[PDB]
């Protein structure tokens, strides 16, 4: 199962073969044996393993212990597992014998120069030059290095390495080249890679160990496809490779680096390869523990920021604030994982105009990569539309990193470049949904995942006008139809206070909400099929819908469109019907959520938001702790 | 495992749902049930199947036979397996009951309009909307239709169908649309496909059955991505799809066609898809039975044509002749297979200048497709360099259609476009070899497969200078060293007659042939690894090599470079050393080949060929009978 070479010898003059450690070499001859050959012996220098074997069977046997009956169907294998100290310091001698004369008929001498050449980066073990998925898989992982680790950088753009810890983001690659030095006066050692892969990653050799930035010499890049390793350190050269791109429509995600020994007296005689896989971008669903909460602070945002602050302080989350409102629409905080340094990465939306500067200015710290996709020939659904489900099992397949959720229309959608990127990540197969019926059309407007210690660890919450129908009808059956919805609130336009009886007896509103629930039910069945969830995991949240056109906006603050930080969720305060001094919508929300251990804090956001068609989740972003499940053993 | 719909009803007014035959429909309600509901009954029109089932378990049970205790966790499924004869001719009625009053509390009525819509082409059986490989696989096959079946055509270029049997090359696609006619006054039926797939195939509707060419109306093409089926024939519309491209670097080979029912009062409510796979181009190795032999006839080709004729008449082969010599370098005759019409297809080389006109002029008959690949920014190895091995097993994988064999260099080759095409065929994974050492550098110069009823059904024959060393040395050991090689031949340049002693005692020639055999041995080991052959299947043919530069040409006529037609092979007549009135090279060739049942006829081609660096296989092409193994159950 190794490399096979055939080196033929002649009875007239000896040969001077060069072999690689561990590799087998078949030994045969040019021309015929002596005229009366009946037997033969073979001998080898210490450190030279010689085996005899028939060409039919594959059992090997030591060959330097007897006189073998001659047979053209036998073959001799020479292996040197250790490199030579000097040129041709070992040799093989084949003597041909006959029972007639006592002396050998002829000799065949082959001197050997053994060289130990090997290229290895990180053979993930827990094995050819192939990358395979699964728990029984192997292969090296290469990151994309999309951050700014050096204080001077304002990391993929430089052809130099001017940071002392940016190297932590790269992948090592060691080339051992043991053997006689004079051999390298006759033979070349060449590292190389295909030009396509050369445009996707860069390699740096080392010329002074671990201390000098200028010592990390760039050897492979955009135009540099090959390089001659001078063996500056001796018998081992160290390289650092950094990726330049993420898996995309045209890039499968694998890059090959080869080393080759050439005989320029040129003919190559050995080549070794190493295959890296570019680690993909992984999204974090709301079920994971949060790390940093992001929220804006605008000219009239007074208590929304205070509520987000005082409510994220319960889960121990950060509070980075932007001076310029939809901080969940501009960015999605995922990550890219490596066996050495897994770093979070922001994906910046092409929906620009308000926070278009925030990611490239105040989000890529030392360990914070940045990636973005802008189409050539516009986004209307963008990163409110981009969510991710928890790990699921459906259609027989298992999705241990969950699945991506994006919106669109069936007969015609989010831009094709973002779709191609998400589908090319290959680790969270997206599910395109029906969202075109909403005004802005974001997935998080009707769907939200919440952690709950029962059933599957989580509950999928869907907005349902039928749930609000039932709640308002049961309250009519109690007599509270005269309770008013928009009663307690700082008049933002003197919004007229409607009552339960007025809502239930408005034929147009009820029929439109029936249509809305039909849309959400189509999405519900698609979610149950593509995520493998049952009704035990699906909870309907009461929500009615307004409209000023053929598309749908929220009537009262959207209850699913909340901020989920582990055990604590910030929900927009539903300025619904007060029945006993407490909002009955809040009571229903509590009866549905608090039995799951969660704590519901409702935020007044009627004046800052919900009048510009947004809720707390639309104005609050969050990055989360990566999955415990590692992405390489995923078997797509 | 089918499509799931949820249609909600109201106790105030009935609903008018439209359903698809076979599809299940969950029935729920907007709002709550009557205030004192304890039980319920459900009833359905004949032909309406109603089942009750808990939302936890998946056992279904008929629901219209008892009064069920009310439970919100129960669900009712409605299925109509047969289309309706008139709008809303069937209905479901849900009555809500209490033990207090004897009459029903409330009713919920849902009228149903059932439509039977299905798109099917050829579900290969021996099952979703996916194409899977293997004996247990399914899916439709679409050809590329690269021939000229109509007498007027001079078939992928026309947007019309002006042939009566060109339709045999296309694939059928039937759309059944049973149901009430008035429904189609309210609903649209739309066939469609993605624009990428639209550029790869065309679809024609039928407006008059089986007789009129203008009736095969073009409905889907380069710009036409969607079409409205008018139901011109009633409850079933017939379409004919023809492919426009072969699998390539950017084309995986799958095209999807969808049908959709729209409600323009528009909202789609059902979509059905059909996935075709474009059949690839398959090569035929020399082991298969031949059909047609091609050979040129040039201004001084007198007996080579006669020998090819009189030697192909033994296997019952055709004899198409071109008036303009390398007919095996310009074209490769493969085929494309379909469950209805498998047609042979020529692949035209970009090595042009002598026979550049032959394929597009005198090779694409009625059933003979044409495909070609020309690079933007030149071929020096071309279709002498392109061969194919018999079915093999190696690296665990099984290659039942053999593997493709092309030449090149390791450290840098055949053009990248041809490589991408061959690799994208996906059915015969190519093996790139070392051929750069030869003058012209074609695979067939040193390698040829021959049928032999033993071992594996075939023998791989490799040119070997060591075999010629052994033969000439054993003849020296007999005393025939004074036998002359180029003795019997019509002087083409008064080529000097060399003898065995002169050859064996020429140090430069022997060393160069040793180097040549080392190259061929590298290729031999790569072939044994990538094809899984042993020495029992490998036969070495004696062949020496000349040179006028650093590259290698043949010394005497190349013995492997022969024409293999099943049981009969035409070999270039080796004008080698005559020892007993018979060429000893011919005697060795016979001793190696004739024990395999084959019959060896040696052709004098020294004056026509072998002086312009070519042999019989280089001047004779042949197409062969396709494999008995069908390509779809290949599991790549
Ligand atoms: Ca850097
Ligand atoms: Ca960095
Ligand atoms: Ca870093
Ligand atoms: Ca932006
Ligand atoms: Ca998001
Ligand atoms: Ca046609
Ligand atoms: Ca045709
Ligand atoms: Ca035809
Ligand atoms: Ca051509
Ligand atoms: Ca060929
Ligand atoms: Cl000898
Ligand atoms: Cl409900
Ligand atoms: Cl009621
Ligand atoms: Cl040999």
């Amino acid at each position: 199962m190794s490399l096979q070479r055939i080196v033929r010898v002649s009875l007239e003059h000896p040969t001077s073969a060069v072999c690689v450690a561990g590799v087998e070499t078949l030994v045969d001859i040019y021309g015929s044996v002596p005229e009366g050959t009946e037997m033969f012996e073979v001998y080898g220098t210490p450190g030279v393993d010689i085996y005899i074997s028939p060409n039919m069977e594959r059992g090997r046997e030591r060959a330097d212990t007897r006189r073998w009956r001659f047979d053209a169907t036998l073959e001799i294998i020479v292996v040197m597992n250790s490199p030579s100290n000097d040129l041709n310091d070992s040799h093989v001698q084949i003597s041909y014998h006959s029972s007639h004369e006592p002396l050998p008929l002829a000799y065949a001498v082959l001197y050997l120069t053994c060289v130990d050449i090997s290229l290895d980066c990180d053979l993930n073990c827990e094995d050819k030059r192939q990358w395979v998925w699964g728990p029984s898989g192997y292969g090296g992982i290469l990151l994309v290095n999309c951050d700014r680790d050096d204080p001077s950088c304002d990391d993929n753009c430089d052809q130099h390495v001017h940071c002392l810890q940016d190297l932590e983001d790269m992948s090592v690659m060691v080339l051992r080249t043991q053997g006689p030095a004079a051999l390298f006066d006759d033979h070349k050692l060449v590292l190389h890679t295909s030009s396509y892969d050369a445009k996707r990653a860069q390699v740096f050799h080392i010329c002074g160990p671990e201390d000098v930035c200028e010592a990390y010499r760039h050897v492979l890049g955009q135009d540099k496809v090959s390089y001659e390793v001078p063996r500056l350190h001796g018998d081992e050269e160290r390289f650092f490779v950094e990726g330049l791109s993420f898996p995309d429509a045209g890039f499968t995600g694998l890059i090959s680096f080869h080393v080759t020994l050439l005989d320029d007296s040129a003919s190559p005689i050995f080549t070794d390869t190493v295959v890296f896989r570019v680690a993909p971008w992984i999204m974090t669903p709301s079920t994971l523990p949060p790390l940093e909460v992001y929220v804006c602070r605008v000219r009239n945002n007074t208590c929304f920021v205070d509520a987000v602050a005082e409510l994220a302080r319960k889960a121990g989350c950060k509070l980075t604030i932007c001076p310029q409102r939809w901080i969940q629409d501009e960015m999605e905080l995922g990550y890219v994982q490596a066996p050495h340094k897994t770093l979070p990465v922001v994906f910046d939306s092409p929906r620009n105009g308000e926070l278009q500067d925030f990611p490239y200015k105040r989000i890529l710290g030392p360990d914070f990569g940045y990636v973005t996709r802008e189409p050539r020939d516009s986004g209307l659904d963008s990163f409110g539309n981009l969510e991710v489900s928890p790990p699921v099992v459906a259609n027989g397949k298992e999705y241990p990193l969950g699945r991506i959720l994006i919106g669109g229309n069936l007969p015609g959608r989010v831009t094709q470049v973002v779709r191609d990127f998400l589908h090319a990540q290959k680790v969270q197969p997206p599910v395109e949904l029906f969202v075109d019926w909403l005004a802005v059309g974001h997935v998080d407007e009707f769907l939200s995942f919440v952690p709950a210690p029962d059933g599957k660890g989580f509950r999928m919450l869907l907005a349902s006008p039928g749930a609000c129908f039932k709640l308002f009808q049961e309250k009519q059956k109690c007599g509270h139809g005269r309770a008013l919805l928009f009663q307690g609130v700082v008049d933002d336009e003197q919004v007229k206070t409607i009552s339960i009886n007025q809502v239930l007896s408005n034929k147009d509103l009820i029929n439109y909400n029936k249509f809305v629930q039909s849309c959400i039910d189509w999405n519900r069945e698609v979610l149950k099929r593509e995520l493998g969830l049952a009704e035990c995991d699906i909870i309907d949240i009461p929500q009615l819908f307004k409209t000023e056109r053929k598309k749908a906006t929220a009537f009262f603050p959207d209850l699913v469109n909340m901020l989920v930080l582990g055990k604590h969720l910030g929900i927009p305060k539903p300025f619904g019907p007060i029945i006993n001094g407490c909002c009955c919508l809040e009571e229903k929300v509590r009866s549905l959520l608090e039995p799951l251990g969660l704590h519901c804090t409702f935020i007044d956001d009627f004046t800052p938001y919900h009048m510009l068609h947004g809720e707390v989740h639309c104005g609050t972003n969050v990055c989360r702790k990566p999955f415990s499940f590692k992405w390489w053993n995923m078997v797509p």
